[PDB]
């Protein structure tokens, strides 16, 4: 059955209106893009679209879009049997459920986000990184496509694994999680898809994507996974602009 979870929400109230945040956004970055109607056709995002994409006010109140605020650096403790639901069509990952969860706990990564990286990264040809690739005798594994260049995934992914001593699937799963934390969660101000994307606390500093819908799409995906498991997230950090009445106090 559906399992409700006691939410732990932090409300980051920003000392700027959404309007002023958009104004800072257009003046601090370049090449903000958005998809066309028929996808795989990027174009320039207008200011109105940028501002809409920045609207934490609409996202907070949305069932799926609130996941733009899920805290990706926090291990939740989701029942491992529920997690196996995400790994139905992925035997090799399914079997490592326990390893993914221990790595999520030890390296500080939300388990759904961690597995979604493994799921969406061992697909098609890349699955061979998860099964192991041989090299000069030993063998090496890569569960998140770390360092796997799109031109030559296996050689690069495997050589990266080799370079990092990932000679066991457990070492790759653990090491790979430490990589995800170090790379995507290295800043305390960018532990959510929303803050990763707009860096509202450090105007002008690194944003993780130029596609204005990057957080939206990735939140839909995480939300769907939780829904597929019949449960929900626990830790969230909402970003709220100073002109958002409906949430500035709450
Ligand atoms: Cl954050
Ligand atoms: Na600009």
């Amino acid at each position: 059955a559906f399992k409700h979870v006691k939410s732990d929400i932090k409300i980051e109230k920003l000392n700027v209106t959404l309007n002023d945040a958009a104004k800072k956004q257009i003046n601090n970055y370049t090449s903000q893009q958005v998809s066309n109607k028929k996808n795989d056709a990027w174009r320039d995002a207008s200011a109105t679209e940028i501002k809409s994409a920045m609207d934490s006010g609409t996202f907070i109140d949305n069932e799926k879009q609130k996941y733009q605020f899920l805290d990706l650096s926090k291990y939740q403790g989701i029942d491992k049997n529920r997690i196996k639901c995400m790994l139905v069509d992925r035997p090799t990952l399914l079997k490592h459920t326990d390893d993914f969860l221990k790595a999520a706990k030890d390296k500080h990564v939300n388990e759904v986000y961690l597995i979604s990286h493994a799921l969406l990264e061992t697909g098609a040809v890349k699955s061979e990184l998860a099964n192991g690739v041989e090299i000069d005798g030993k063998k090496y594994y890569n569960f998140y496509g770390v360092g796997a260049l799109d031109k030559d995934p296996i050689k690069t992914g495997a050589e990266y694994a080799k370079k990092h001593g990932w000679d066991t699937p457990e070492k790759a799963i653990s090491g790979g999680a430490d990589f995800i934390h170090k790379h995507f969660l290295s800043s305390t101000d960018q532990n959510t898809l929303y803050s990763m994307r707009w860096n509202p606390k450090n105007p002008g500093e690194h944003q993780y994507a130029t596609d204005i819908k990057w957080a939206e799409s990735n939140a839909t995906i995480i939300a769907d996974f939780y829904k597929n498991m019949k449960t929900e997230g626990k830790y969230f950090k909402y970003f709220v602009y100073k002109d958002d009445s409906k949430h500035l106090n709450k």
